[PDB]
């Protein structure tokens, strides 16, 4: 069954080890699904793996959606038996303390816990403080330096935090870690397998990218790009979804009520064009679309349409909530709309289209 | 052998937040069925295992088998849940965590949530949140869509938090420690004993109390039940392992269990104090001596029951209690059974007499 | 007449002196009041008074609303003739200041009223600041400490706010002050008359008692509990109510019906018995609201952890500004909570109490 593969792929995604420079198994299982769904497979060499579907060669349409995940690296080992950590990506401080976490090393996965010095050894004016990460450690259960290496520890290693796939609101709502941005390469890769397994042509050749390290900087844009050469950008994100109680504007996304599209972000300012195009292709196949603005916030995009000498993009996402955090949720029925859009998109993207919106 | 850490993985994962006690007491009187001579209780829910010997002295020993967690407070009109805290929580492990409800409709998952700091004033992202504004998201888009799943204010909510052991087998990690484990202790000390025929000059009082983690609750009452001469209560000690400081919390994971010299709640019987600490050292048994400067147990009521009471605290260090996960050592928790099966063999009428 | 002696009741009740540690003329109220329906009355020796109702030796049923208002009491007389005062029971400062009270003196009532320090004889940074409790002091109109004197006063001396009651609303809300807990005392006595003046027959003993000292630290609530050694408790309190323009912090509403409390700080409802209560309610068809008081306490408290423990729950009248001089309450709730006692009590026999254990 392929809505039993699809889900297998969802869950095995989410629950995959790949924080941002470290992304290659999970980059492996995009492959893997893959094999008999692309045309042609080409990488760049941060890790970056791209699927081609052909068509005509000219335009090239690239869809992008990031693998890596918010993590943390040892940064070292105290003569106590902890771990101490940096951050990879934007973590608030105060999703962190009490958290499960799994280091990998030469030596396998190990298990460990977000901890700090506990608030009744500390001063009274120093308990009302925030915790800072800084301040933080992880906790292996080690009781010595040496009990520490022994399970294969060493500074630099990689660390993702703990978290199991699983759907809630009897079927409705997915629950995990690494949705941002794991959801959009699902999307990306679904829009590619359906159209092959339903045969549906397209006037152009698209580019499915599973991109790295676009939590750290956008890096692996920016050479995927490089190696691509687009004509038009679709990038898939994830957007802040504001379902939580107090205002409206700073985050317009609810989950449920539809993919977003992004019109205006830190990064970029869509070309207006292609933004018409979208909201005009969903509202004639009756794809609900939210009209989203992320005043802080960037995307892959931000490198994709500076690439040589412009590129137009668009973001559309997936309203999640609480992204950049152990587990999030959003909407199934969001994602299968998400797919629906980007499909009708990519037939009607032809040559002539595109050198409209430029 | 295999029942053992079954046991331990189904009492650390049952549902028994304080008030809501009732699969895990339940867990505990079906393990000990075919080892207690008999079974009494108190109204408010404790369970207590007796394993007959003479009349007197009684010996209670008590572990609390509730643990901290949650109760829902309201249904907001955009489907989330506000909470109370059941029990003391530090506001800044909560975030960002998962819990279970249990409804009339069944177990209904959430994460713990505020408002995104990117939404707040420049100047209130420094601040902590607060407890008191958080709330738990289920995944519903409406009131009707959370009431749907069941949820009714008064509903209970615990940690989730699956156990697992880690360091080559000899770390336990989990929730709900403090205190199934020192209910684990008792109880696998009462089957010991009954398993391998050792006798006792008297007659034991294993308490699964409820209720400790809101005011020692279960505690007054099932001392009122027993009549106890001598106690000993089994708790977690807060253990100080992480950088940074010894004098506060002198108890490290791994160097055996505690005892409890001085707490908030109780100053123990030294009579008493000093019978444990040459039972531990003629027995080999390894033993911290600590001290709790701003805590309490069951003892603080087991030991003002009646006309008073010589209680103890034994403990095992634990990292990270009063949270979601914490991690204590299988091997102290093994000399902690250790050490109340000599203890008990050795409390006589006339032993318990001179301590007072 | 029945409807006449009721509310002459709950007016001489809310207009009575009674502070905590000082319930006497309160209790000597309820007294009178029940001596042609109590088949029997038991005290303790705090001063709580507690009525009974014959029927069925076990279940011993007991319904306990507390008789003690917040109140002062005066600790020291300043040479130029002002009162100083402590608190008796959790007040926020910021009602007092301009309030009249009443001292009960060895010669009788003496009149007063709650004065600071004015603002225009204080530095300018000391005008924003909140005036404290301990700073404050009462004003009985006298010039000089021998003046004071006169009147009576004493150091020990008991206080009570000045507050007539009335109704207001074409006759719907009551006002008031010492609703918390006269009006729970108001609900059993009335519960109980009920059941003997229509013969309602109930398989039970019922214990209505009128504890002392609940606002100083449910002090008549552990030693009444030891008197009557109950089987199942039904306390009657007011909650808080949460009219005023946070609706999680203050769930209940004046006259959405009376409060079921599903969790307060000083205990967690037997599981059962809220079940049972909330049955009940919704057979009778009788309006009831769930309730949290976070930051609270009642005689629960202790009466629930009373020898080997009690099943308890709360029941609340939702009140509009209590532990304050004057507050509101639904005479429609008040009915609709004496309605559910009875209807609980009519149910409550060995075999459902045994039950909830
Ligand atoms: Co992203
Ligand atoms: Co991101
Ligand atoms: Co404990
Ligand atoms: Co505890
Ligand atoms: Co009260
Ligand atoms: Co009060």
């Amino acid at each position: 069954s392929n809505a039993d593969k699809s889900m297998e792929l969802m869950k095995t995604l989410m629950e995959a080890f790949g924080p941002s420079g470290f992304e290659r198994e999970v980059n492996a299982i995009c492959k893997e699904y893959m094999e008999p769904y692309a045309d042609e497979v080409v990488v760049d060499k941060l890790g970056s793996v791209t699927f081609i579907a052909k068509g005509n060669d000219r335009p090239r349409i690239l869809m992008a959606g990031h693998t890596d995940e918010v993590g943390f690296i040892v940064s070292s080992i105290s003569k106590e038996g902890y771990l101490t950590f940096n951050t990879l990506g934007g973590w608030w401080s105060q999703v962190l303390l009490g958290q499960r976490v799994v280091v990998r090393t030469c030596k396998g996965m190990v298990h460990g816990i977000i901890a700090s010095k506990p608030p009744h050894i500390l001063p009274p004016d120093e308990r009302k403080k925030i915790v800072e990460a800084r301040d933080m450690f992880i906790d292996i259960g080690a009781t010595s330096e040496e009990e520490a290496e022994e399970s294969g520890v060493k500074v630099g290693d990689p660390i993702v935090p703990w978290s199991p796939f699983s759907v809630i609101q009897n079927g409705r709502v997915a629950m995990g870690k690494a949705f941002d941005d794991r959801i959009g390469a699902f999307v990306l890769m679904e829009a590619i397998r359906r159209m092959k397994d339903q045969g549906i042509e397209h006037p152009n050749t698209v580019y499915g990218s599973a991109t790295v390290q676009e939590e750290v900087g956008l890096r692996g844009a920016q050479t995927t790009a490089h190696v691509v050469d687009p004509d038009v950008a679709l990038v898939l994100e994830v957007d802040i979804a504001g379902d939580v109680p107090g205002k409206p504007h700073e985050a317009l996304t609810k989950m449920g009520k539809g993919p977003g599209l992004v019109t205006y972000d830190r990064s970029m300012i869509p070309n207006q064009p292609l933004k018409e195009f979208v909201i005009n292709v969903a509202k004639q196949a009756q794809i609900p679309l939210q009209l989203s603005q992320m005043s802080g916030g960037g995307t892959d995009a931000g490198r994709i349409h500076m690439n040589r000498a412009g590129c137009p993009s668009v973001v559309i996402t997936i309203p999640t909530r609480h992204i950049h955090s152990h587990v999030g949720l959003l909407s199934l029925k969001d994602t299968e709309n998400a797919i629906r859009l980007v499909i009708e998109l990519i037939k009607r993207l032809d040559l002539e289209t595109v050198e409209g919106f430029t």
